[PDB]
């Protein structure tokens, strides 16, 4: 795998800033937070080219064990071998992605948790600053 | 009890930098580095007033659940209340560390794993950022 952190304790409100590096040869890359490895409330899976998807970024959860229903956006904001940030935070109803050139998308909370515990990192993806604020 | 990060792929040479901010009220935090829990060539432990210690860093190994020598250092730039700055990195014969008042001191490396993959925060130490150079 890529990296992985545990025990983030991210409440509601607070925002997680993700820094990475995209690799030339990207083909997706997928940044996965929740509880831990089997409750995500946020499967969050830019495609480049994969799994039959272009240029499409691919959302999801997963609940204990199983994974939910895709959701998929229109825009893809991100490019190969280039530095990529990220910052997530949650509510209620929405985990919310901001990238910083105003993207945003929402992805629904399915799972309802206190707090966001877990995040992942896999693919062609590289972290090299991870944030709380 | 902290944040706990694993696959860090951490390589010689290159740097681990961890800011955090030290509860006002602080006894003591804990940086642990190494393959898991059980494998630490970094036990990173500055004592505010804690196991009858003062101002002091105390370093050590765990090889197997082992601890290993214990070695302390007498400088101590940390402040209860305030946010500091520690950058790690290694090579065969030493970790090498940065304390934010720019004191620099070597840990000999007992282990001799070829990567850190394993970072374990604990203690009156809340993590802000977590940087791979
Ligand atoms: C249903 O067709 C394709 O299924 C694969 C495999 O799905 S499965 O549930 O993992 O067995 C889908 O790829 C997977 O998607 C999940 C997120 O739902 C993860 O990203 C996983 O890494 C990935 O392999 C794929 O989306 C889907 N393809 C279509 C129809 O677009
Ligand atoms: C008399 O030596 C003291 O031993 C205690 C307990 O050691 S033990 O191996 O756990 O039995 C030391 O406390 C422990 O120190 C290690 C690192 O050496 C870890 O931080 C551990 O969390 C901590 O409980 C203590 O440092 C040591 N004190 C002196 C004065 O040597």
């Amino acid at each position: 795998c890529g990296l992985v952190a545990s025990n983030l304790n991210l409440k509601p409100g607070e925002c997680l800033r993700v820094r990475g590096e995209v690799a030339p040869d990207a083909k997706s890359f997928v940044l996965n937070l929740g509880k831990d490895s089997n409750n995500l409330c946020l499967h969050f899976n830019p495609r480049f080219n994969a799994h039959g998807d272009a240029n499409t970024i691919v959302c999801n959860s997963k609940d204990g064990g199983a994974w939910g229903t895709e959701q998929r956006e229109a825009v893809f904001p991100f490019q190969p071998g280039s530095v990529a940030e990220v910052c997530i935070t949650f509510d209620q109803a929405n985990l919310t992605v901001k990238l910083p050139d105003g993207y945003e998308f929402k992805f629904p909370n399915r799972l309802n948790l206190e707090a966001i515990n877990y995040m992942a990192a896999d693919g062609d993806f590289k972290i090299k600053c991870v944030a709380f604020d």
